[PDB]
């Protein structure tokens, strides 16, 4: 009926656990969260020297959180159970953190570890960078497939498929974006993935679609996938291509991660590198007051299209009082920067605006990259545990009345201290080839991905933080939602109590993904919230899934 918990009469015995390690040549882990040095009991490794180093850096996406194994970077997932910002004297719990961690290797250590927690009615959860903002990849009482350290990366020269030839690179299911980066710039090559160095670009990233500053020369992270590598709930280890298990393959390509299959790598197209033209693009109220800077916002993004059509992206920062842009310009010169930049800068010097503007041009991707989105090889990027985020339609920022309603928007979240400013992200995804593939059709009507999100914060209560959870999830993202007709929330930046998700984040795909979840995950061995085919598992009280 339900999953087991630790304390329970049929949670499996010490015996059983090492019957498990075994298998798995010692590759088993009982979880100890990072910020037990933090506490006394019951690990009895408090350690004040250790436990201040983790503060410093907690609320920051960094290489340390990413390396334990069972935590994730979701402060509202920690949710106190042990953190550094407690009392030393409160015990160091587990929580939502998996029970036991399965630290992969390779094929066998996944089917093991399947076999043992259907034979012992355990739940999976699936762990690669724990980067997940609505908590997919912890779960209370769960045994947790670990794919972190599957690091190989292959270069392949001459892929050759009927839909693709050129390169491509296979890559493990524990790669990060700074080990792509630094992979495919070795080679002369650029990859597409996140702007975030430390998330994992074969995992929920790439499943679950995957924006990027060069999405619109080369589309979504999903649409360069040209082959998975898994293991089913039932154990069969298969490769999923748009030629063979291509329903799989279509699932997995833009679905949603941790749900179909427990992916052991991905071979993505790899795109030929060369000169990068880059810039800083700002502009404030310090001159012209609020209400000619809100117009001029509303005009930048009316001044996108073109820009985006060229094969160029701008990310940006919207603030109240300030917007800050960084620029990507695949192949262009300065001369072609200046000839790209100056429709913008025409808009603004109308509106006697003197923006900030630092053209660069950069002699790789990789350069250009960690200039803007840097330091290499890490980055810095913050973690806030109430992102949200609306994929909005070029056809609502193309007509001024629509627009409007689009600049009246961010003008709002504006006064929202705790998720002002925000970043967007701006593309042109449609009529590139790629095979077919799941990602939601608002992806190619979109231009902009905005995610307004919120911080955590160690000084206000765990009533407050709830409080902040529930207001992004039922006021804030709805507004979004409302303001943005023909829009949709990517799966990957929502609230896991947002309660549209299923409309929102699959569309008309879900008929067909719930037909693919059924195929390859019958008994519903997988489940994430928000999830294909989640609604199979209710979340009591105290966190156990039980059958709905
Ligand atoms: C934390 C963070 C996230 C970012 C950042 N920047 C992004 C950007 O510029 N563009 C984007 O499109 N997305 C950005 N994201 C968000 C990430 O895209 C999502 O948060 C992804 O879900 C991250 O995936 P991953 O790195 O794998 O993190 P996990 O929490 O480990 O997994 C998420 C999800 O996927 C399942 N899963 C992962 N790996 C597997 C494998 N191998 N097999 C099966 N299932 C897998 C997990 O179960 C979970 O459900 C910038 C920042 C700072
Ligand atoms: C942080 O930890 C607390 C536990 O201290 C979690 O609070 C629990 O949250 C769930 C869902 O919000 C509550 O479940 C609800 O229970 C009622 C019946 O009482 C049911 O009708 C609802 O449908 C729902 O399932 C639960 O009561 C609540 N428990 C306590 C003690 O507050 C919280 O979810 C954790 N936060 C995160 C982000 O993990
Ligand atoms: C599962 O098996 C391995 C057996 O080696 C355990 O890993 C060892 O853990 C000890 C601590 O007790 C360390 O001192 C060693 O470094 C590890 N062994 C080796 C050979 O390196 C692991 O702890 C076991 N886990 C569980 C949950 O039983
Ligand atoms: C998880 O497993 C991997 C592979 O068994 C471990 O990687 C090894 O770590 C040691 C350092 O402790 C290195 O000297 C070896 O070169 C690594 N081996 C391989 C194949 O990469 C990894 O340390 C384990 N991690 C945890 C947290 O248990
Ligand atoms: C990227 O690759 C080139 C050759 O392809 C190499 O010379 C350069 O050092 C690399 N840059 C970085 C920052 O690793
Ligand atoms: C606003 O813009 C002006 C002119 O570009 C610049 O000198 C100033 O530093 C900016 N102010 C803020 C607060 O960002
Ligand atoms: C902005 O705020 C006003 C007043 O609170 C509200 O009525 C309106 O719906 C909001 N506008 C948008 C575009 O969401």
């Amino acid at each position: 009926s339900c999953r087991v918990l630790p304390g329970d009469a049929a949670w499996p015995s010490s015996r059983d656990w090492a019957k498990l390690n075994k298998t798995l040549n010692g590759h088993l882990i009982a979880t100890v969260p990072q910020a037990s040095v933090c506490h006394k009991s019951p690990f009895g490794q408090y350690d004040a020297q250790a436990c201040e180093e983790l503060k410093s850096s907690w609320d920051i996406s960094t290489i340390t959180h990413v390396n334990a194994p069972g935590d994730v970077l979701s402060q509202n997932f920690q949710n106190y159970s042990c953190v550094p910002f407690t009392d030393p004297s409160q015990p160091c719990q587990l929580g939502n953190y998996p029970s036991y961690v399965v630290n992969v290797t390779g094929a066998a250590d996944v089917q093991a570890a399947l076999k043992f927690a259907q034979k012992h009615n355990v739940r999976i959860v699936i762990k690669n960078t724990g980067h997940d903002y609505l908590g997919k990849s912890t779960g209370k009482g769960a045994l947790s497939l670990w794919m972190h350290n599957l690091k190989s990366t292959k270069f392949i020269k001459n892929y050759k498929a009927p839909y693709y030839k050129g390169p491509a690179a296979k890559l493990g299911a524990g790669v990060e974006g700074f080990e792509a980066y630094a992979m495919a710039n070795s080679t002369g090559h650029r990859i597409v993935g996140g702007t975030c160095p430390t998330v994992g670009i074969v995992g929920g990233y790439t499943q679950g679609g995957g924006h990027s500053i060069l999405s619109s020369s080369y589309g979504v992270a999903a649409d360069n996938v040209l082959e998975w590598e898994v293991v089913t709930a039932d154990g069969r280890h298969l490769v999923a291509t748009p030629t063979r298990n291509s329903d799989l393959y279509w699932a997995l390509s833009g679905g949603g991660g941790g749900t179909f299959a427990v992916v052991l790598s991905m071979t993505a197209r790899l795109h030929r590198d060369g000169i990068v033209g880059g810039t800083l693009l700002g502009f404030n109220d310090s001159a012209v007051g609020n209400e000619v800077y809100w117009e001029a916002v509303a005009a930048f993004h009316a001044l996108l299209p073109d820009f985006l059509d060229g094969g160029n992206s701008f990310t940006y920062s919207v603030g109240n009082n300030s917007l800050t842009a960084y620029g990507t310009m695949p192949g262009a010169d300065r001369d072609a920067v200046d000839r790209l930049l100056r429709p913008f800068l025409d808009d603004l010097a109308s509106r006697g605006i003197t923006p900030v503007v630092q053209p660069r041009v950069s002699t790789n991707y990789y350069d250009h990259f960690f200039t803007y989105l840097g330091p290499a090889p890490y980055g810095n990027a913050a973690y806030f545990p109430f992102t949200n985020s609306r994929i909005i339609p070029r056809s609502l920022v193309t007509d001024p009345k629509s627009n409007a309603v689009v600049t009246d928007l961010f003008r709002n979240i504006s006064q929202v201290p705790a998720f002002s400013p925000f970043y967007c992200d701006s593309f042109s995804v449609a009529d590139k080839p790629h095979p077919a593939n799941s990602l939601h059709p608002a992806w190619r009507t979109g231009m902009l991905l905005c995610a307004p999100a919120g911080s955590w914060d160690w000084d206000a209560s765990p009533e407050e933080m709830a409080a902040r959870d529930r207001y992004a999830a039922e006021t804030l993202q709805p507004m979004m939602d409302a303001a943005t007709p023909g829009g949709s929330v990517y799966l990957n930046e929502a609230n896991h109590l947002y309660a549209n998700w299923k409309e929102s984040f699959y569309g008309d795909n879900y008929a067909r993904l719930l037909r693919v979840k059924k195929k390859y995950d019958p008994d519903s061995v997988f489940y994430v919230k928000t999830g294909v085919g989640s609604e199979v598992w209710d979340v009591d009280a105290t966190g156990r899934l039980c059958r709905a």
